[PDB]
């Protein structure tokens, strides 16, 4: 809408408060002209039909129980646009700044949260598996990053290269978590899963067999569910890049750590310049050995620690 810059204020779903950036014109509208061409917030009202209202307040105070997860889709967007464009110099998922759009009150009861081909949508949870999935920021930029990977390798949605598409979610979303810096991990979605059970999480990078997800190719899922196990089969490549950033010895297996920075850059320039709609996990160990040597040299340590890694994790 055409209106004037504003900020707002109000609780995220975890009960901080936080600044947001809002449009005015008769309302007071989640709209952030201060990114690109806009991140904009919806309210899908319990429904299913996308987007919904674009959010309208009365008062620019969000402060209410239903404002909530709009709070924390509309500011977790803007810290994810931050992290791409500060870090990677990308603007916006498109890389032309595209606008940002989120609905959130989508369906009834609904535990889950996904990118629909032109925007993101978070459920609410049932209020026992999950709360409100945007109060996670490793869930939002898990979601931004898919919009990333398809204006970009394109990685199709099933098998191998559907489990890169979803590490590489898991991978950002992460990264972006650390860039925030509030109680960051390799863990996947801690913040909105299970309020009545502490310590868990939907997914780990530092040890995905903690949920029954596979820490080595030799336990690869080649069934269907899951389109071929793309939430399954990401631990393979999430353990690999926990291990390129954070070190250890796995399978006996001993990798040299890193550090998060240069885990982003080698995993964004593979993602980028490398990737393509059907790479396999042989491809990525490829592409981020490639993309290593560009940035740091054939003979660095950067290099040997991204073959260290995928030789810990069973991939050639
Ligand atoms: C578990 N969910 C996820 O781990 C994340 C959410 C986590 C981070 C809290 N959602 P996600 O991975 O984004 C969902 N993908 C999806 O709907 O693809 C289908 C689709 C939809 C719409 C269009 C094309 C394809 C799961 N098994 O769905
Ligand atoms: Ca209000
Ligand atoms: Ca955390
Ligand atoms: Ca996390
Ligand atoms: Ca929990
Ligand atoms: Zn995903």
């Amino acid at each position: 809408i055409t209106g004037t810059s504003t900020v707002g204020v109000g609780r995220g779903v975890l009960g901080d408060q936080k600044n947001i950036n809002t449009t005015y014109s008769t309302y007071y509208y989640l709209q952030d002209n201060t990114r690109g061409n806009g991140i904009f917030t919806y309210d899908a009202k319990y429904r299913t039909t996308l987007p919904g209202s674009l959010w309208a307040d009365a008062d620019n105070q969000f402060f209410a129980s239903y404002d909530a997860p709009a709070v924390d889709a509309h500011y977790y967007a803007g810290v994810t646009y931050d992290y791409y464009k500060n870090v990677h110099n990308r603007l916006s998922y498109d890389g032309n700044n595209a606008a940002i759009r989120s609905s959130v009150h989508y369906s009834q009861g609904y535990n889950n949260a996904f990118w629909n081909g032109s925007q993101m949508v978070y459920g609410d949870g049932d209020g026992q598996t999950f709360i409100p999935l945007s109060g996670g920021i490793d869930v939002v930029a898990h979601e931004l990053t898919h919009a990333v990977t398809d204006y970009t390798a394109g990685l199709i949605y099933q098998n191998e290269s559907g489990a890169i598409n979803e590490a590489i979610s898991d991978i950002f979303g992460t990264l972006v978590e650390f860039y925030a810096n509030k109680n960051p991990d390799w863990e996947i979605g801690e913040d909105v899963y299970t309020p009545g059970i502490s310590g868990d999480s939907l997914r780990s990078m530092s040890d995905p067999a903690k949920y029954g997800d596979p820490d080595h190719y030799s336990k690869r899922y080649t069934g269907t569910q899951d389109n071929g196990g793309v939430h399954i089969n990401s631990g393979i490549i999430n353990k690999a890049a926990y291990l390129i950033s954070q070190g250890g010895t796995h399978y006996g297996v001993s990798v040299v750590g890193i550090g998060r920075d240069k885990l982003g850059k080698i995993f964004y320039r593979a993602l980028t310049q490398y990737l393509t709609p059907t790479s396999n996990f042989s491809q990525l160990r490829a592409a981020a050995v490639q993309s290593a040597t560009d940035l740091y040299g054939s003979t660095s340590q950067e290099v040997a620690s991204v073959k260290q890694a995928f030789d810990a994790v069973g991939v050639k």
